[PDB]
């Protein structure tokens, strides 16, 4: 239940506040939910000093050791210098004061989504990510040097969403182990797109024509993360794992459907892992697979996350391994009065 929640976060001196409809904004491949906000000022404090809002999207790396704005947009909510104005904006600006003015941002569809790479605590400096910060300040011109005091910043996320477009084709392998015939293996995934929490199922089909036998099958979801800026580097990492002692006898056919569901919740103390937020905030999940809009500069994306499901067989040969991986997309789930909460982030 409930009715419409608004997030607020006022600058230190409190003589400036900012209200947003939400903390995360969904990217729909072609269109990104707009950033519609309100900003409570105070004519007193603001003599001839105006109030601007900025939406910056920048890749960082360090703790700083490197930054890079992939995108920046500014507005001067006040003094109100077109725009048709949001539904919530109005509704809000009214029940707020005469000293409330709106600000609106549209985020370019091809921007990298919010993602941060948790590393360390040893390699603490090799940590990075792509963040979105909405900043509202009291300056005379948006070229001036900012004051922590009379300025507030909100770290909002761009989350990637992809509607289920209802193969996905299976993957195959066939090997020989001092055998006359192969150990033809092949699995496939149910959906082609899975959301966070949504559970993956892999149909494993084994046609062992070998005289050898499979001692066990290990199913896992691996998160491959690639850093593309400031420090090229590869990150493999299992985030799901089912080790079943199911066996496949000689000249026999196996076939079973395993089910894995990758939760950050488990892997909370992993080496290099891609999250879609800070490991602190209990709304952070494993970064979503990044969209590779055919013909797009990947460097500009900072981190390229992708997931695959690996099905490994442990034949006796004592111990030999046969397997195949299955690619798949991991997306972010699809979406009275007021009720104020602290942005807190």
């Amino acid at each position: 239940d409930k009715g419409t929640r608004v997030f607020k976060k006022a600058s230190p001196n409190g003589k400036l506040t900012v209200y947003l409809g939400k903390r995360d904004f969904v990217d729909h491949i072609d269109l990104v939910e707009p950033v519609d906000g309100v900003v409570l000022v105070d004519p007193e404090y603001l003599k001839e000093r105006r109030v601007y809002v900025t939406l910056t999207c920048a890749f960082r790396y360090g703790r700083l050791t490197f930054r890079k704005d992939l995108f920046v947009a500014n507005v001067q909510s006040f003094p109100p210098a077109k725009k048709p104005l949001t539904r919530l904006q109005e509704r809000l600006i009214k029940k707020l004061g005469e000293h409330a003015y709106p600000f609106t941002f549209e985020i370019p569809p091809n921007l990298p989504c919010s993602v941060t790479l948790q590393p360390g605590p040893e390699d603490t400096g090799k940590a990075c990510g792509v963040d979105y910060e909405v900043k509202a300040f009291c300056a005379e011109n948006l070229e001036e040097k900012i004051h922590k005091r009379n300025s507030v910043r909100l770290v909002i996320r761009k989350v990637q969403y992809a509607p289920e477009r209802p193969q996905p084709t299976a993957e195959t392998t066939r090997q020989f182990l001092m055998s006359d015939k192969p150990l033809h293996l092949e699995a496939s995934l149910d959906k082609e797109i899975y959301y966070h929490g949504e559970p993956i199922s892999v149909n494993v089909h084994v046609t062992n024509n070998t005289n050898k036998t499979v001692k066990k099958i290990k199913i896992s979801v691996r998160q491959y993360a690639d850093i593309c800026l400031f420090n090229t580097a590869q990150y493999k990492c299992p985030v799901a794992m089912e080790e079943a002692d199911d066996t496949v006898a000689p000249s026999s056919t196996f076939c079973k459907v395993y089910t894995l569901t990758p939760f950050l919740a488990n892997n909370r103390e992993k080496r290099g892992l891609a999250l879609d937020g800070k490991l602190k905030h209990e709304d952070t999940n494993l970064a979503s697979s990044t969209l590779l809009r055919e013909g797009a500069n990947r460097e500009i994306l900072g981190i390229i996350v992708s997931y695959k499901v690996k099905v490994k067989l442990v034949v006796s040969r004592a111990s030999s391994d046969v397997a195949v991986e299955l690619p798949f997309t991991l997306m972010h789930p699809k979406p009275d009065d007021i009720v104020f909460e602290d942005f807190a982030r």
